[PDB]
DNA sequence: GCCG
DNA sequence: CAGTAC
DNA sequence: CGGCAGTACTG
């Protein structure tokens, strides 16, 4: 990234409009910012920046603002709500919704929030664990808790695949949290396994809150033993051997790249989704699309025209 | 905020 | 439903 | 002008 000394200043602004609740112009310049650290060619001009996707008039002049003041106005009118916002909304199940109405009631501090404010269960959690969760771990942590899962699963039944996705698989040094995947070649084995496993690793003292509890996806916080451990969060998802692949996809990220997966196969009459990619979806402004058989991630890639691309490279 |  | 998260 | 991904728990 040979344009760090403007994506700095731009990623500021991103995040005021994101806390602020401006989730489209927020999308807008994150996908600038990644155009910029994708150049690897540091941009001298108002033209080349004019010229790149992801990139216009508007951040183009605060581009050519930034290259030759070597400032940009904008971020001294930031609002004074700004870092308060995005303190509340780091709170697990709270959002710019829940920080915005905090910050009208009068509160600026989590002390506030933990004496003043009405709490979910959820909030509550995520209060409880808040910095833990702005944490990330190891990846060789994240090794750790995977393996607690799939040993407590493959108790059930050796056949069990379990996979860990998100950073983890996309092969980061470290992880903000565990996702865990789970299958069966078979194909109808997936039943009853999941509330069982989550008892078992309840009972155990691994599982220390539950945040979302469905009949497929499980989203809590976990702890491993002994000392000098912290509070985990650890998804656990359960699905058809059919959608693996596309699972496996979806739970692998990165965020923008899933949305940029899922933006192309729409422009081909196409829909992606954690569960199938299907052809033929009829849209407009119900739409039942005939799904495509992808046994692996390498057919996703190819159904859509594309080369397949690792794990590793998927950060956008 | 960007792009069709 | 709106809000939140993935 | 208007989408910007698509799906699933909570309360
Ligand atoms: C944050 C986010 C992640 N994802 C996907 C990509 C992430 O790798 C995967 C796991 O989410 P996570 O990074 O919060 O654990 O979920 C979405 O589909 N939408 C989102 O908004
Ligand atoms: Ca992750
Ligand atoms: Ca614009
Ligand atoms: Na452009
Ligand atoms: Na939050
Ligand atoms: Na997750």
């Amino acid at each position: 990234n040979h344009n760090l000394h403007i994506t700095e200043k731009l990623e500021v602004l991103a995040k005021a409009y994101s806390v602020q609740g401006d989730k489209w112009r927020a999308l807008g310049y994150a996908k600038a910012i990644n155009a910029l650290k994708s150049f690897h060619k540091p941009v001298t001009s108002y033209q080349e920046a004019c010229s790149i996707p992801g990139i216009g008039k508007r951040m183009a002049e605060k581009i050519i603002e930034i290259l030759e003041s070597g400032h940009l106005r904008k971020l001294d009118h930031i609002s004074e709500s700004v870092p308060v916002l995005e303190l509340f909304s780091n709170i697990w199940g709270a959002g710019t919704k829940t920080a915005q109405m905090w910050y009208q009631q009068g509160f600026r501090s989590l002390e506030d929030i933990r004496s003043q404010a009405s709490l979910t269960t959820q909030q509550a959690i995520g209060l409880k664990h808040y910095s833990d969760f702005l944490e990330r771990m190891p990846r060789e942590e994240a090794t750790e808790i995977e393996q607690t899962v799939q040993k407590a699963a493959q108790a059930f039944n050796s056949g069990l695949l379990c996979v860990a996705c998100g950073s983890y698989r996309r092969g980061k040094a470290t992880c903000g949290d565990v996702d865990v995947l789970i299958t069966h070649p078979d194909g109808r084995s997936h039943r009853g396994i999941f509330s069982r496993l989550l008892d078992s690793l309840r009972q155990e003292g691994f599982l220390t809150d539950d945040l979302v509890k469905g009949e497929t996806k499980y989203l809590g916080v976990c702890r491993l033993p002994g000392p000098g451990r912290r509070h985990r969060r650890l998804d656990i998802k359960v699905v058809p051997y059919s959608e693996f692949a596309c699972a496996l996809l979806y739970f692998t990220g990165s965020a923008h790249f899933n949305r940029s997966m899922r933006a192309l196969a729409k422009t081909k009459g196409m829909s992606l989704s954690e569960h199938a990619l299907s052809t033929a979806v009829v849209r407009n402004t119900v739409g039942p699309g005939r799904v495509l058989p992808t046994p692996t991630e390498k057919d996703v890639f190819r159904l859509l025209g594309l080369p397949y691309r690792e794990p590793a490279e998927r950060d956008w």
